[PDB]
Parts: structure tokens; C-alpha cells; sequence
């Protein structure tokens, strides 16, 4: 009752952020046109709203600023993972105010009648009109991928009309449209994209894709990051982020699981179940990995689906683990040394809760392999546990991090360091049975 | 006589520019007011002048966005380490063309006599004549480095009385203003900095001080980052900035090697000449250097002054060198394993030209440190070369670059990758030697 609303306790701040803006502008508009009768006054009230909206709409398209906000607490409190679906309800009100203002000023003129305003208001509309018909989800369910972005590209001709339509426009559009421009010279061709090349793509069970692209020669990534990909095949001009989920200690190529979630990602699974195809990945984002390995006895922890980035994290984990057991080849002794400069984990523990595993075969797959590599070695020393609970059926059902965090205090492997990859309300819950051990928790942002 | 010009065709281009900007507005400020006689033109025309100066004088002294802007190819083309006696020019133009206005306009006075305006403009007139002495070097040669902070606080005041002096200022200073100011608002206490402790002060020759301060207990930097020091007992208010002149795989101290060539850093040493006091360091920036150690017989060279950062990057190199020399403890077998996941070198050359060994002693020990250590390995494969010319006397006289790269080319190590930090006249030299042996030339901003 509270946690649901503790997982939006952002999201419904910033709609009402939102709504309370609007109906400041639609008030204080209403308010200084009253002697206007009721049609003027609702139709200048919209135009606030509009010169708003229709300008403000393009700094949430920003995907230059979000890779480097989404880093941050600024993060940790406001979503930006929601930009492209708080995109579209800005358009769907852009849409639905530009309809009331154009009746408003019609019943106006009606009321009057008992060259730019109208005819550029006339092109306005069309054109708003267009880019909501030919953005629906339809135009890229279906395999058009380019006629929405050419037919969605048309705001900037809505932008020009509405410049000289409405006389104070220009003033809001000054910052959010010079970002946008700003954003758009940044990245350019080559700014930081890499044409790389498909060396294979594996389908996975459950509409998964698997592809391993080629890493170009000069890659350097932390475990964790991601990377925007675009196939021309798929949508020429789309970019999608995904987390690459193979260790940077592997030099031959970078993974990808892409999960078949809406209509590009599916497009993907959909051509390739009817290989060296083109690809242009955009650099490594994300944030600074270096505490888990930097800690002792960190106890991961990751929720949902937002859990690819544990696969790279504890791939990377185990590479460096591993890469610590020395051989001498003459008297073939075999030794393990201490922690060195890279990575300072005695233990670690991953504990993962979902509902299923729809999607998520290649990462139990994965668990098992690192769980049977290192386990042949669990006789005299355990390094990463694995636990992962199902909650609707393994030890199925929910933990009880009471028992759970006992039993990880139990045995002393050092500073038990906590980290986090969920809900905010399985966060309150775990920070709350973590002040109670002495944990040091963190929770991640990706 | 072109290599003089050449390390120069950047300071001369942003001159130029600056005066043609200069010249630019004086004319059009001159062409639409000619009707006015020779009195009003001209300081009109200064007005514009003082417009852009007194607005971007302060868009100089961003040392939050220099900082970012000094690790790219922007920083390659444009001197961004002059940034502070381009804000003194600046200034004294500043003050040249209030002397000259305020001439201008009490002639003009004078000719009408045959309340804003006039008396801020003495307020104007009377503050930048203060910050104009209390801003002068004897200032702060005298250890009067507060008195200098204070006194020339009051640009907040010229910029407050120009406000409403001049009309349209503030549509100048709106932008290099909010800039100012949100820079001033991104930095405050506990921003990037840390209260680190020195640990140790040692005196070494030729006036230049040795801080062995605390690491703080989560700071890591690239080899060859630098950072902004601060002491309160030199300097209450400044911050220089320093290059860390020890490997980050010393984790218990950072090394500063600090050069008395000003007034600040030439304090320090007279202070602690006649240790554990108060610092605040702020945070490592720089460059990537992952370029030398992802390399094959990577040749550094460094001419002139600004080769501290390459006290760090050998002391580095050597470090990751040690820790790839295995011994077995059962049969005392002692192997070198390969090249392996940090860094892929089998060379360094290190080339130092330099006029002389000034203040840079503690280099060269450092330097005999490293090739001792490393010597007594010498008898099977060398590792870590050092040449170091004089040009003013160790082989004296500017090198051969022919012979030293046909020398490098002959023994073949891998792809030989040069690394430059120095002048841009011996960045020439050194592409056209470099081109003709097919070394991958490199040129750092440090
Ligand atoms: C850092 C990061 C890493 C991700 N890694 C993966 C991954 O490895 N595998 C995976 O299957 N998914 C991943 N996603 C989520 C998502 O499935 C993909 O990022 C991709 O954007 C989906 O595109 P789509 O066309 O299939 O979605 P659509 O069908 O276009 O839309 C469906 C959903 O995807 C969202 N969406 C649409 N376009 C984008 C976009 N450009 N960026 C972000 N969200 C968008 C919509 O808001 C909606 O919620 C990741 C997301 C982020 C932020
Ligand atoms: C990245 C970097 C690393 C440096 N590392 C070292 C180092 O390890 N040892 C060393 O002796 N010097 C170093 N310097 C140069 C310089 O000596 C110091 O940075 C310091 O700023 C000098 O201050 P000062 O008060 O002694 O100079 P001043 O007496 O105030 O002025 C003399 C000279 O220093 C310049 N200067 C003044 N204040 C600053 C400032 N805040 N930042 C930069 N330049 C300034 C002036 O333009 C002038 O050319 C470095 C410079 C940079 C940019
Ligand atoms: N900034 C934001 O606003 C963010 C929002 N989110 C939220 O993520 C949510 C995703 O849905 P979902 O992933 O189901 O939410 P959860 O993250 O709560 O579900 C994740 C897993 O946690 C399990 N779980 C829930 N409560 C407990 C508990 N008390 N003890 C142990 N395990 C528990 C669930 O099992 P069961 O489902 O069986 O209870 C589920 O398998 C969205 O609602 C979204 O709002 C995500 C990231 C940040
Ligand atoms: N962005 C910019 O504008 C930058 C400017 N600079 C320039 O750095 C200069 C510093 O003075 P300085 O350091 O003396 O200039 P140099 O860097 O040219 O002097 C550095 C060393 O190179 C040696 N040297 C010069 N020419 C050759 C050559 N042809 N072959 C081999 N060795 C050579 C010099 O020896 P000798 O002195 O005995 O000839 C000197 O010891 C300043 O003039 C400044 O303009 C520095 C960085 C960037
Ligand atoms: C984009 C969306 C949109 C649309 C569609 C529209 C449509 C329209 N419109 Fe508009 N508008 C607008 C947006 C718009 N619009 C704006 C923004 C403005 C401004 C406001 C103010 O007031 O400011 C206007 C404004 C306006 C005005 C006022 C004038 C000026 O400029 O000042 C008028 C009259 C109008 C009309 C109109 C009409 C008739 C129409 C239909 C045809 N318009
Ligand atoms: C005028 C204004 C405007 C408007 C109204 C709109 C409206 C809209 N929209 Fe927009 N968009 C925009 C402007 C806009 N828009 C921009 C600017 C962008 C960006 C693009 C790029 O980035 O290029 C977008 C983008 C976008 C996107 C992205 C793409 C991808 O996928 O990646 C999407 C999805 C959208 C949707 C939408 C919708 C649904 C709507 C409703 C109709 N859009
Ligand atoms: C800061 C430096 C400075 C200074 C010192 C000055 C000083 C002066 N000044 Fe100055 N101004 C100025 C800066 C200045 N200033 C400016 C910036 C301006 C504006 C310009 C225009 O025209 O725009 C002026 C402006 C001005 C004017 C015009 C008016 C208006 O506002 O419009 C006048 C009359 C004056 C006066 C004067 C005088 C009498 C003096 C002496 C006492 N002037
Ligand atoms: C009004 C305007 C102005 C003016 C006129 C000036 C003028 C001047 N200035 Fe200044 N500055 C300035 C504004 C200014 N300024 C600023 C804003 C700054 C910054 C500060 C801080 O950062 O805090 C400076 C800063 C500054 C500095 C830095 C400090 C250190 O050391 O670190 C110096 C050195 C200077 C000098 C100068 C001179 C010499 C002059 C001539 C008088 N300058
Ligand atoms: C449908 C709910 C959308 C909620 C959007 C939250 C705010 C996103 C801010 C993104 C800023 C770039
Ligand atoms: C005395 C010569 C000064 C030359 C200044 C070059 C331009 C510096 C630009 C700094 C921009 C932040
Ligand atoms: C300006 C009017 C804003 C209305 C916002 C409504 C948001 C509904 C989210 C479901
Ligand atoms: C606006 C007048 C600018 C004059 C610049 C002079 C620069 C001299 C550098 C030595
Ligand atoms: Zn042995």
C-alpha cells in the first residue's frame, strides 16, 4: 500500500510538478485576460501552456545530457529512464491543448464574425496533427521504421511556424532549442560512435538475442557500462541502449543480450529467426564500478530486470579472482596470493529475486557456469554464492533478510559491504535489515 | 625564426583576435554615432569596448570548465594554461579604456557646461582604480595574499554599479555572469575537495618543496593527474594547481614536487625554509595515459619544464613492470610472465631534453632510481632506457633525432609509438622525423 507508492514517490512528484505548472500558467493567463469573455480567456490561457510544452518537449529528447545525469543522485531521486514516456504524454497534451485552443479561437471568430495567426495556426495544426497520427505505436509495430522518424521530423517545421505564430514563443524556445541544436552539433558521425561488425548473433530461448559484435581495438570499459547500439537493417536512425554484459577482461569481442521488449528489440529477434551485418555502437556509459571490488564480503543484490550488468560485474569478479592463482612450472605448485591492487573481495555473495525466469535463461546459465567453474575449488574455500529466489514457484519464494543477513554475519570475511540493484521500496526494506548488522549499504543506478 | 612563431601561432591568433574584435566594435560604435563630435564617438565607442571586456574578463577565470576544456584537442590548439595573464590583459585594457571614457566624457561635460550616469560612473571609476592597485604583484610578492583576495572582491561592486550605468550591460554580462556564478555554485566546500594532511615536507635543492601528503582513503588518479592545492597558512583563498609526481600503485602517500617560480609556490618554501599543517586538495584531473601502457616500446619524450607528470607515468611503468617478475616460494624459480591486461609494453625509451638540471634534481634521481633498479637487471633485456641531453653543457647538446629514432628502429620491440610533451616547434621536428620511420606519433596536453 506504501511501497507502490514508494516506488513512484518520483514519478507522481514530477506529473504533479507538472500539472501544477500548468495550472499556474492557466490561471495566471486567465487571470490577466478577464475582461476577455471566456473564449479569449481559455484560448490565451492554452497559448501559455502551448509556449510551454512545444518548447520544453525537446529538452527531454536530450540523450547527450541523460547518459551523464543519469550517473548521479540527481539520478537516484528523479527517473530519466521515463524521458521517452514522459515525451509522449508532453505531446499527448500538446495535442490535446493545441485542439481546445484552436476551438477556442474559432468560437471567437464565430463570435466576431455574427494573415499569420490563423493561416500559420491552420499549418500548426495539421502539422500537429501529422506527427500524432504518424507517432502512434502502429507506424513501428508494423516494420516502418523510417517513416515514423521522417514524418516525426516535421517539429521542426511545427517550431518555425510557431516562432512567428506566436509573438512571445521565440523567448521559450531560446534555451531548449539552442540545447537541442547544441546536443545535435556534439554528436556528429564520428564524435564517439564505432562502426563495429556482428561477428555472430546467437538466438536465446525465450526471444532473447545474443550478439557478440566485434570489440573495436581500442574499447576500454568498466564492468556495468552500456552502450547505445544501431543496425541500420533494424531502424536506421534509431539508437537503443543496452548493457554490455560480457567482462572487459575478455579482449576478443563484447556481448549483448538483447531481450525482445517492445518493437525494435523484437524487430531484431523477428529478421534474424527468418552473421556480420552493420552496427554502430555509441561509447561506454555508466557509473563507477570500483566499490565491489574495492570492499570485502560485498553481498550483490538485484531485483527485476534490471540485472544485466551483474552479469559483467561478476564475470568480472571471477576473471580477476582466477586471475590470481599462480602455477610454478617447474615444481608445479600451485598458489593462490592476496588481494592486489585491483580487486580487494575476500568473499561475495549475489542474492537475486525475480519473478521468473522469462527472459533470463542466459543469466542462470551464466550463474551456473561461475558456480561450477569456482566450485571445484569450493572444497576448501568458497568465494561467490549464489542465491536466486523465484517468488512464484532456487529456493522459491521471497528471502527472509532477517535469516539472509544473519547467516551472511555469521561467517567474518570482512566488511560486509551491501550493494543494491532494485525497487526503492525493497530498498527501504533492505536498509532497514542492514542498519541492524553494521552493513555498509549502497544501491547502484543501473 | 618560425619555430619561434610557431609555438606562438596560437597566443598571436587569440590576440588578433581579440584586437580585431576590439577594432570591430570601436568602428561600429564610431559609425553610428558620427553626427556627435569626436567627443561622444569616442567614448561610446569605448563603452561597447568596456561592455564585452568587463562581462568576459571573468568568463577567463572558469577553473572549473578550464579544467575539462584542457584534456581535449580544444586545448591542443588554444593555450588554456594562460588563461590568468590573458585576464590580466584583459584588465589593463579594461583600465585603459575607463581612463580613456571617463577622458572622453568629461571633455564632452566640459563642452555642454561652456543622476546615474556620472556618479556610478565615479564609483566605477574609484573601484577599478583599487582593484587596478591593490591587484598589482607587489601585492602579493609582500605575503599579503589576503589582502589581494579582499580588495579584489570588489568586482562584485564594479559589476553591480555597471549594472545600472550602462543600459544594455547586463544583457552582456547575463551570460559569462550566470556562467560565473553557476561555476562559483557547482564548487563549494566539500564539492571535490578533500582536507588531506601533509604527512611530510622535505626541502630539496634549487628551491623547490617536496609534500608527502596523506592519501585520503578513497582518491585514485591516472598516472600523470594533476591536482588544485591548497594551504591555508600561504595563501587563504588560492588554489594552484600541481601534477602528483608519484605512481597511484603507492597507496600510501601522494608526492608533490613543487617549483618556486611565483610568488605562492616560492612562499612555500620560504615559509617552511625558516611537517603535518592543513591542505585541501581538489580532486585528479588530466588526460587519459592509457595510450602508453596499451602501446609496444612506447618512446616518451619531454622537452623543457612540463615533465612532471612523466615522473609519474615511468614510476608507474616500473611498478607494473616489478609486479610481473613471479617467484615460486618452494624452488625459488623466478619467471616474468607476459604482458597482461593493464599494460603491454616490452620498451620504454625515455628522451629529456632540457637547458639545464635547475630545479629538476630530484627528476634526475628519481630517474637513477629507476635505471639502478632496473639495471641490475640489464645483463639479460632492458627494459626502461633513459636519455638525457642538456643543450647548454647526460650527453650535452640537442639530440640527433635522426640517429636516436634510427637507433630506436633498429632493436625491434613492437610497434614503436612515440609520446611527445613539449613545444610545438619540437613537435614539428619530431612529426617529420617520426613520419619517416612509421612511428605512431603522439603528442599529450600535459
Ligand atoms: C542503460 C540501459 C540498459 C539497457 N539494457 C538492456 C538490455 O541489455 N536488454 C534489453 O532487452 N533492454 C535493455 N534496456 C531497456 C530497453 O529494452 C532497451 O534499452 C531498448 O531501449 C528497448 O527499445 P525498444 O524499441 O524495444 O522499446 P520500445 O518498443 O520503443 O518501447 C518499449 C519500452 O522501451 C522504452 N524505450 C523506447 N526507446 C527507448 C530508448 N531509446 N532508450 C530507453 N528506453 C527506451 C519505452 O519507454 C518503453 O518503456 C536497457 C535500458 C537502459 C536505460
Ligand atoms: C596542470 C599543471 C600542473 C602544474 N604542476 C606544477 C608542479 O608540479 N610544480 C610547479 O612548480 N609548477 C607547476 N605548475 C605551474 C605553476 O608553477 C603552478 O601551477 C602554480 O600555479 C604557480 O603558482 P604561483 O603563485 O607560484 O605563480 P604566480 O607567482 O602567481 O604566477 C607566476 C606564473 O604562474 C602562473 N599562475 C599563477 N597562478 C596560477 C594558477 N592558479 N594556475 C596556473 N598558473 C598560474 C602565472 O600565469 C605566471 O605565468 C603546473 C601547472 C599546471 C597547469
Ligand atoms: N526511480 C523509480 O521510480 C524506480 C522505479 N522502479 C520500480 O520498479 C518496479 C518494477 O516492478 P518490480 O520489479 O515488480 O518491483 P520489485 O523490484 O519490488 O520486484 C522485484 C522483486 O522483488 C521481490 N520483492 C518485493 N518485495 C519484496 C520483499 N519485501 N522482500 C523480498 N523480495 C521482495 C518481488 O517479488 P514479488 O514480485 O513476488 O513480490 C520481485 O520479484 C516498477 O514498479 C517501478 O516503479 C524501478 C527502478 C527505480
Ligand atoms: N600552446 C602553446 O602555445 C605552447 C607553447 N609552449 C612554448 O614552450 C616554450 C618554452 O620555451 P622552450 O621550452 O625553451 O621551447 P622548447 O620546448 O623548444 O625548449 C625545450 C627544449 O627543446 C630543445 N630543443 C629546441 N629545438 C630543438 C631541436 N630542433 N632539436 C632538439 N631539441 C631542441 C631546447 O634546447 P635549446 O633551448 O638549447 O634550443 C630546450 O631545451 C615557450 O616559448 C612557449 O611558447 C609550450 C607549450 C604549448
Ligand atoms: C502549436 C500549437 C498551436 C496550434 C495548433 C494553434 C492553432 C491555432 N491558433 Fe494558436 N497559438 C499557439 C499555438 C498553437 N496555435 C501559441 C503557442 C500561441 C502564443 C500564445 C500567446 O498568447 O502567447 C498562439 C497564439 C494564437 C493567437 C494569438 C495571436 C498572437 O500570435 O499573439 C491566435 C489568434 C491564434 C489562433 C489560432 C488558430 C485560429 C489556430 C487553429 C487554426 N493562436
Ligand atoms: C513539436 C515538438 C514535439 C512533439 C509535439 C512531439 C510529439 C510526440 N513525440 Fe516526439 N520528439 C521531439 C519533438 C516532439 N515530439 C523531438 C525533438 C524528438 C527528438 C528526436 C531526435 O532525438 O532526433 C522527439 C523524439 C521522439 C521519440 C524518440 C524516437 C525513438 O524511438 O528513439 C518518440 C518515441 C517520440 C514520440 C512522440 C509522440 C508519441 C508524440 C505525440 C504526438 N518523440
Ligand atoms: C567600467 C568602467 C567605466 C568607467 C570607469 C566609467 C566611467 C564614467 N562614465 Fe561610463 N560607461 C561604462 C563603463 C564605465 N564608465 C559602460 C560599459 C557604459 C555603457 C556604454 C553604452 O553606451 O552602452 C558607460 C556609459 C556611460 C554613459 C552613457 C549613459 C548611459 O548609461 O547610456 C555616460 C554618460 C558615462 C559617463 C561616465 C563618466 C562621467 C565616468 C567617469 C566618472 N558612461
Ligand atoms: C571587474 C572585472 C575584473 C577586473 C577589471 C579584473 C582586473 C584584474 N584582475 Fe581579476 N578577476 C576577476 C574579475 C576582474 N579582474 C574575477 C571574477 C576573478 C575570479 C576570482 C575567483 O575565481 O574567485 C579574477 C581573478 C583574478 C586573479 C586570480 C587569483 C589567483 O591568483 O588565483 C588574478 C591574478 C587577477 C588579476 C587581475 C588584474 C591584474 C587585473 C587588472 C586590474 N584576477
Ligand atoms: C508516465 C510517467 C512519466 C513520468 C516521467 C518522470 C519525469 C522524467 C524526467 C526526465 C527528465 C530528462
Ligand atoms: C599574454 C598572452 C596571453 C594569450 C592568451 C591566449 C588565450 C587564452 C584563452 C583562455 C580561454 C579560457
Ligand atoms: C497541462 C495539463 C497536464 C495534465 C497532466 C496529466 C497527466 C496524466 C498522467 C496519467
Ligand atoms: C581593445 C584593445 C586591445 C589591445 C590589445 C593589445 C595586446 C598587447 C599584447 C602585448
Ligand atoms: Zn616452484
Amino acid at each position: 500500500t506504501r511501497a507502490y507508492w514508494h516506488n513512484h514517490r518520483s514519478q507522481l512528484f514530477c506529473l504533479a510538478t507538472y500539472a501544477g505548472l500548468h495550472v499556474l500558467l492557466f490561471g495566471l493567463a486567465a487571470s490577466a485576460h478577464r475582461d476577455l469573455g471566456a473564449s479569449v480567456m481559455v484560448a490565451k490561457g492554452c497559448g501559455q501552456c502551448l509556449n510551454f510544452d512545444c518548447s520544453f518537449i525537446a529538452v527531454l529528447m536530450l540523450r547527450r545530457c541523460l547518459t551523464w545525469l543519469r550517473a548521479t543522485w540527481l539520478a537516484q531521486v528523479l527517473p530519466l529512464d521515463q524521458n521517452i514516456q514522459f515525451h509522449q504524454l508532453m505531446g499527448y497534451v500538446v495535442v490535446g491543448l493545441s485542439l481546445v485552443h484552436t476551438v477556442a479561437h474559432t468560437v471567437n471568430f464565430v463570435l466576431q464574425a455574427q494573415g499569420s495567426a490563423s493561416p500559420t495556426g491552420v499549418a500548426l495544426l495539421l502539422l500537429l496533427l501529422l506527427m500524432f497520427i504518424c507517432s502512434s505505436s502502429c507506424i513501428r509495430r508494423s516494420g516502418h521504421f523510417e517513416v515514423f522518424y521522417w514524418t516525426h521530423l516535421s517539429y521542426l517545421l511545427v517550431w518555425l511556424l510557431l516562432i512567428f505564430h506566436g509573438p512571445n514563443f521565440w523567448k521559450w524556445l531560446l534555451v531548449p532549442g539552442i540545447l537541442f541544436f547544441l546536443e545535435k552539433a556534439i554528436g556528429l558521425a564520428v564524435s564517439r560512435m564505432a562502426a563495429v561488425c556482428i561477428m555472430e548473433v546467437n538466438l536465446l530461448p525465450s526471444k532473447v538475442t545474443h550478439l557478440l559484435i566485434k570489440r573495436p581495438p581500442f574499447f576500454h570499459y568498466r564492468p556495468g557500462d552500456y552502450l547505445y547500439l544501431n543496425i541500420p537493417t533494424i531502424a536506421r536512425y534509431e539508437w537503443h541502449p543496452f548493457t554490455i554484459s560480457s567482462a572487459p577482461e575478455q579482449k576478443d569481442t563484447i556481448w549483448l543480450h538483447i531481450r525482445s521488449q517492445g518493437q525494435w528489440t523484437n524487430r531484431l529477434y523477428e529478421s534474424f529467426k527468418a552473421c556480420n551485418i552493420k552496427c554502430y555502437i555509441d561509447g561506454p556509459y555508466g557509473t563507477p564500478t570500483r566499490r565491489i571490488f574495492a570492499s570485502e564480503h560485498a553481498v550483490l543484490i538485484g531485483a527485476g530486470i534490471g540485472i544485466t550488468p551483474f552479469a559483467s560485474i561478476l564475470q568480472s569478479i571471477m576473471y580477476r579472482h582466477q586471475k590470481r592463482k599462480h602455477t610454478c612450472p617447474s615444481c608445479q605448485h600451485s598458489w593462490i596470493e592476496g588481494v592486489q591492487d585491483n580487486m580487494k573481495l575476500h568473499k561475495v555473495d549475489f542474492i537475486w529475486i525475480n519473478r521468473d525466469q522469462r527472459s533470463f535463461e542466459w543469466f542462470v546459465s551464466l550463474l551456473t557456469k561461475l558456480e561450477m567453474d569456482q566450485a571445484e575449488e569450493a572444497q576448501y574455500g568458497r568465494f561467490l554464492e549464489l542465491h536466486m529466489y523465484m517468488t512464484s514457484a532456487t529456493q522459491p519464494g521471497r528471502p527472509d533478510w532477517s535469516k539472509v543477513f544473519q547467516k551472511v554475519a555469521a561467517e567474518k570475511k570482512g566488511k560486509v559491504q551491501v550493494f543494491f540493484c532494485g525497487s526503492p521500496a525493497l530498498a527501504k526494506v533492505l536498509k532497514g535489515h542492514c542498519e541492524k548488522f553494521g552493513f555498509r549499504f549502497f544501491q547502484e543506478n543501473f
